[PDB]
């Protein structure tokens, strides 16, 4: 399930050496904004870096997914995306 647009995404926040990370809340915790961080993804190599999104997307079927990119030197997140949205 990843889309071009996510890949996209994904290939330039690697090339600026941003690392990946996701986090996911199902509907309840949604609700109130309470997500939780997934499994990282300790890879910068782009196939395994895609191969490990998917991964975490069909692990958290039902949930809400949110991709981030972060600056490692100072914690920030620079990007964030809403990959997985339950249907409704």
């Amino acid at each position: 399930f990843l889309s071009s647009e996510v890949i996209t995404q994904v290939r330039s926040l690697l090339n600026q050496g941003y690392r990946i990370g996701t986090e996911h809340a199902d509907k309840r915790r949604f609700r109130t904004s309470s997500w939780q961080p997934c499994a990282p993804i300790q890879s910068t190599n782009e196939r395994q870096v895609l191969s490990e999104l998917e991964n975490c997307l069909s692990e958290h079927e039902g949930e809400y997914v949110r991709l981030l990119g972060i600056d490692t030197n100072t914690r920030s997140r620079v990007f964030e995306a809403l990959i997985q949205r339950p249907d409704g």
